[PDB]
């Protein structure tokens, strides 16, 4: 009778509860993934930038050891 | 043998400017990707968080409306 | 004299080894990152695609439970 | 009070199509984003992998050219 109305009414309030749970959860995940993602990008971007700078630097150095080892040979000629 | 070496020098010198530029370019793109990428990740996170919101809003309103409806019977059945 | 020419020649031949290793490493990493990413994207795209499917399902069922609970009432009326 | 419940029924029916669509569309986006993300990661890896490669070529050939140049002196000094 009026029994069944108050039931359907309590169910609705709960079957809704559990659906909002599912949505918040999905939203939580989107946030987790999106945060974790951006981070991993920054880290990886940094490493790469780092290694490029080391390439830039280990190169200027090699340049010099040649540039020099060569001006030695020049001298070795112009002299003895 | 002198002029020879004067040359090896000039060669070493200008092979360097070139490889310098290139590395600087890789680094540039390494930058550009990450801002673009992090932009997109953000944009999309938002668009998804938004529709997830709309699902909630839409379902809540239908709850409120439906509750209101069955609340009315609830009174009109308490006597009515 | 000729001593110092084969040194500079073993230098360049070695200093290149080191620069290749460096560039190799970089590209190695670009590889793992992109691979690592694409995985993560697939995994999250899947988990999401999955939770949303659960949301339709868990919704269809809430619907039917309501509909059915309502028709019960509508009948409780038409009869006793 | 039948009509009331005949009404709830119809409301439930119509709320549900709407919430179906919205969840569909959410999922449609989850699909498209991963296609973009994945696609353009891959473009990038390729772009960078290419340039790293060119750094290699540009250096490799400069080495070849320099090697050849100093190989010659080596001969023209191993006699005169």
């Amino acid at each position: 009778g009026v029994e069944a109305l108050e039931d359907a009414l309590a169910q609705i309030k709960s079957v809704n509860n559990a659906l909002q749970e599912r949505v918040e959860a999905v939203a939580a995940d989107v946030r987790t993934f999106s945060e974790g993602y951006i981070k991993a990008i920054e880290e990886h971007r940094d490493k790469l930038l780092q290694q490029l700078d080391d390439i830039r630097i280990q190169r200027e150095t090699a340049l010099q050891l040649q540039k020099a080892q060569l001006e030695q040979l020049l001298a070795d000629m112009r002299t003895g």
